[PDB]
């Protein structure tokens, strides 16, 4: 009927860890109240604007489903606003940095007094305790000190930054699952937590199969899935070979597959005049034979040296270099339905034009056109989790303010005092 | 306590995506029973083996905090012990593919009758009613699938995979999202629903920040924080020309900010040979004077032409090029602790190996070294949200069936009865 229907949001986040929190709550029916600073509000609304004086892209596609009031919380006024707020919310979300929430005369200690019911959750950079638990880190610096810059992109190139938001959104995911599980430890104990995610270690989980190869090659000196490990493939710098002799730390690896299963990015017709013409091609070992077929080798279907994936880890780019002559008058998703006559893990590589206009990602609810009276409409991503019982409903990204009234009434203020709060510039 | 206290989790799944949401819940408290197959068991266990004949490092890292019982769910008898535990369990996960739970005898509609209270979680590649519904997906496939492929990597090199697992560990906390978003509705009517999470889906989520992007692109023609706003810096492989003229769909920008503010991927001293001897450096809007300062330019400061984002839009990249230069006899933390003092956005990347002994991380429970008699101890990933009222206690994966006994007393069933499963091999 709506997962978080009746939960209170107290919401001072911005830019887009927190915000995506948020919204995505909102999304399962929270009621997300935005405190913003009066005049100014949330720096995602002047950022990048596409049209001067309109709230950007960035603000409406991590602020829809959420009311916003201006609120000078310097103030003594204000601060006695919030704990009014304080006491009728089921959590509090915020973003504002090691000690900042303390400062403005908010302790979690305090925040227990006023509402032994409510739910403190936060993102930071580095874990509270970390000997950098004080450095700032937006999106990029967060994938550098999670490992992912470290194990992404190509041996001979930089460290290598994913386009992901595996800094800032995948914070804001794994701070609601914190969110989501003290609200089932609050059924039992009647009391809130405090949770926080720092992005350091949103990123280091995802990057959880990397310390597994890191571990492996202490143990072993060799990850023969790589590309590294295959016969004079890899060179570094001046032209010669590339070996896990004196690699001990996880390296890049391109296109590899990451795993268990061999895979490469493979060119198709267009490559040369198209950025994401391509095919990422998974050898699962189950399904060899299936290849064989499709690519027109039945030599190798019988032959130890290419039929096993212990066979197979010694020339995987001589397979995969001949796999992709196959492909070479064929586009993205000829290729692609070719392989799924075999049931062949191999997709497309899709553009942003291709995804922002795909009529399936619209008629599941994954791409979603906002209907917004004030700016125009938009399109966002949706709700990625899909339920049997209930469709979100997407709604607007507030103006700066916009509620402000609306929610002072809902605490149960007069004209009286809201036209003078006004006057006194608190809101 | 712990969150997921007395939730019993009936896991079917194998490879990393549902295996990290069910690890992840049993870190939270949850009783998680992974139902394996016959002899085989989950794939991962012989993947990338450091020692032979023991279960990898893959398998153990994303399957602590669970049992292992074996069971042959083609069989009658089977079926019928299924029945017994789904009446038992609060949640099912399965990964087995589209039609696959339903052929196996056990609907959506059959499993609430069962059990009006279980929650029915699934993985797929693509959502249910796309036009690829059908297509097989692994990790890399999935990020190819939802944008992240084609715009991560450089401006003339090939759509590049992140190391970070977008496809499948993120896939697995967005599903965890899910559950947990299940578990609070059911709290409200007393019953369980169905949820899934496509991997195109999770990963477009994490891409949000380039679906702005395509909509800047699409409305305005450019954009302004990708190198290739700065004329005559960027070109393809044919030495022709990028600039935004001819761009129409999200292009790489190599080490750019993303969702953070302008920054670059920097040089330091060990770099010719330390393949992660580097830092991100951010030119955040408000710390032009500092910057100045840093790298003495106080010429730059009063200067339009350098003292603006607009400004610095067609030299961007040449001012990151004479930061760098300041860098070369400095070792990445030496950069960092510099930075530090002016308040600017800047760390080092992390290696694996830095990760893996890094004190700070095993402090604060991030990294986790697993007492593993059996295999030997391992170091795993911890759960990333920190809780005010409880710590997590994680315990080594289990070997293939090595709680099938004690699961199945646990069920109801006498010793006699048991023995009788063992030699008709359904267990």
């Amino acid at each position: 009927t709506k997962p978080l229907d009746g939960i209170n949001v107290l919401d001072f986040t911005h830019v887009q860890a927190g915000p995506a929190c948020t919204q995505m709550m909102g999304f399962l029916g929270a009621n997300v109240i935005k405190i913003e600073r009066r005049g100014s509000g949330d720096m995602t609304r002047g950022w990048l604007q596409d049209k001067p004086n309109v709230d950007s892209l960035y603000f409406t596609m991590f602020n829809c489903n959420k009311r916003s009031i201006e609120l000078d919380m310097k103030t003594p006024e204000g601060k006695e606003l919030l704990e009014q707020m304080i006491k009728k919310a089921d959590v509090m979300v915020e973003n504002f940095g090691p000690g900042a929430l303390d400062r403005m005369g908010f302790t979690w200690e305090y925040i227990q007094e006023l509402n032994p019911r409510v739910i403190l959750a936060s993102v930071k950079g580095y874990a509270e305790g970390h000997a950098n638990e004080h450095l700032k880190v937006y999106e990029n610096v967060a994938q550098c000190s999670g490992g992912a810059a470290a194990t992404t992109g190509f041996w001979d190139g930089p460290p290598t930054v994913s386009g992901a938001a595996l800094g800032d959104s995948n914070s804001g995911m794994h701070l609601m699952i914190g969110i989501l599980a003290a609200l089932e430890m609050r059924h039992k104990t009647g009391r809130g937590q405090k949770v926080a995610v720092a992005m350091q270690d949103a990123v280091l989980n995802l990057v959880r199969i990397k310390l597994r190869d890191q571990q492996r090659l202490e143990r072993t000196g060799i990850l023969a899935e790589y590309p590294q490990a295959q016969p004079n493939f890899a060179f570094d710098r001046d032209g010669n070979p590339l070996s896990f002799d004196n690699i001990t730390s996880v390296p890049r690896g391109g296109n590899a597959g990451g795993g268990g299963q061999p895979g490469w990015m493979l060119k198709c017709k267009g490559w040369e005049t198209d950025a994401d013409s391509y095919v990422y091609f998974t050898i699962a070992a189950n399904m060899w034979p299936q290849i064989c077929d499709m690519i027109d080798k039945p030599e190798w279907k019988d032959d130890p040296a290419y039929n096993t994936f212990e066979g197979r880890v010694d020339k995987l780019m001589d397979i995969f270099s001949f796999i992709e002559t196959k492909f070479a008058d064929k586009d993205k998703f000829e290729v692609t339905e070719w392989a799924a006559q075999y049931g062949i893990p191999c997709g497309p590589v899709m553009s942003m034009k291709e995804l922002a206009h795909d009529p399936s990602l619209q008629k599941v609810g994954t791409v979603v056109e906002v209907v917004d009276e004030i700016r125009g409409n938009h399109l966002t991503v949706g709700a990625p989790f899909k339920f049997s019982g209930f469709q979100p409903e997407i709604t607007r990204a507030p103006l700066l303010g916009e509620h402000t009234d609306e929610v002072l009434k809902e605490l149960g203020l007069d004209d009286a005092k809201i036209k003078e709060l006004h006057a006194k510039q608190v809101v």
